[PDB]
């Protein structure tokens, strides 16, 4: 259950983006307060990415058994970027002092599709030497055929022995099972996440009752209108200081609404008569970086363009 509070000036599209996202419709009635709760399915569009351990996943059905997934932790350890290793066999980690007889035991485990737990010397991208308490585990489908391979690494400085060895093997095995369950859950479509949408009033008259819905907030949506420079300036002048006055460390996502009007003839003409111009993307991006927003997203409640990405990043900011 995630609570999401949407704040911003009057008539910028706060209520419309909530209704269009929950009921696929489109309404002007100044909202005092309204609740909205919709079930969102997190399908990586995950719990597998939240696992902060050194592990990778490969595909034995593809030539040379390439890496199809690599954790953030694995990237920080091996000093490799994702694009550099995604799709390549994990043998690049090996080097001169790497015991080849141990590598053979790994090869036999993959060929026979079994589990294996070994210790070997691997190398980072810059050539940093470290011991690897490595555990390999095949991931079978519902039929019983091996679909993937899980490789869990426990980096160290020396070759662990006795109790230290027994402790480490225990950890990487328990870790592998967690990954295995996280992978199966991903294929099933993950778990449904209840999203609480709290619509607030933008009028100045409701400035006193508005912070009453701020407690227990997991993520804020500060909205402004792309065709209203006044609402854009209010983000720095009003909405950001107000949110931070009650919620000092709550994830804020800046949202530019009414995207379909930025490329509208009559709309731009209306703004030119008042000597104004629609808010541009770098302008909106500079505002998000200034107020420390985790993401800047533009959307249209009317055409639903970028509308789903807004609430997807809202959830992602909470789960990550
Ligand atoms: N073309 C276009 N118009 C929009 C869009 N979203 C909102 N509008 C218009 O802007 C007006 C603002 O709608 P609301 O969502 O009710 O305004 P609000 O942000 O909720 O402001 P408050 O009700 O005071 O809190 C609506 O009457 C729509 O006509 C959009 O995505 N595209
Ligand atoms: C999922 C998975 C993860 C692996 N992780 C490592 C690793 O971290 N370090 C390493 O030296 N080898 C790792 N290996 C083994 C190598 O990718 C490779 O299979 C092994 O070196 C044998 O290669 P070869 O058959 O060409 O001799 C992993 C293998 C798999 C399937
Ligand atoms: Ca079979
Ligand atoms: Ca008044
Ligand atoms: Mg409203």
């Amino acid at each position: 259950a995630i609570k999401c509070v949407v704040v911003g000036d009057g008539a910028v599209g706060k209520t419309c983006l909530l209704i269009s996202y929950t009921t696929n419709a489109f309404p002007y009635i100044p909202t005092v307060f309204d609740n909205y709760s919709a079930n969102v399915m997190v399908d990586g569009s995950t719990t597998l990415e939240r696992i902060e351990k050194n592990f990778v996943i490969t595909d034995p059905r593809l030539p040379d058994n390439p890496i199809i997934f690599a954790s953030d932790s694995f990237l920080q350890l091996t000093e490799y970027s994702r694009e550099e290793i995604l799709g390549r066999n994990a043998r690049f980690l090996q080097g001169p002092e790497t015991d080849r007889a141990t590598v053979r035991k790994i090869r036999d485990a993959i060929d026979n599709q079994t589990e294996v737990t070994v210790q070997l010397i691997n190398y980072t991208k810059s050539g940093k030497k470290f011991w690897n308490l490595f555990h390999l585990q095949p991931m079978r489908d519902q039929k019983g055929d091996v679909q993937y391979f899980i490789g869990v690494q426990l980096d160290g400085t020396e070759h662990v022995r006795d109790a230290a060895e027994r402790e480490g093997v225990m950890l990487i095995k328990k870790t592998a099972e967690n990954i295995d369950e996280a992978a199966k859950e991903l294929g099933s479509g993950g778990k449904p996440v209840n999203l609480g949408l709290w619509d607030t009033a933008g009028l100045e008259d409701y400035d006193r009752l508005r912070p009453l819905s701020y407690p227990q907030t997991d993520v804020f949506l500060i909205c402004f209108s792309l065709v209203s420079p006044a609402s854009f300036e209010n983000v720095r002048a009003k909405w950001y200081p107000e949110v931070r006055h009650h919620c000092p460390n709550t994830p804020i996502i800046l949202v530019g609404t009414k995207l379909d009007l930025r490329d509208d003839k009559d709309t731009i003409e209306k703004l030119k008569e008042k000597k104004l111009t629609p808010i541009t993307y770098p302008q909106g991006l500079a505002m998000a970086k200034e107020i420390g927003a985790v993401k800047y997203l533009e959307c249209s409640a009317l055409t639903q363009r970028g509308l789903k990405t807004v609430f997807d990043e809202a959830i992602r900011a909470v789960l990550c």
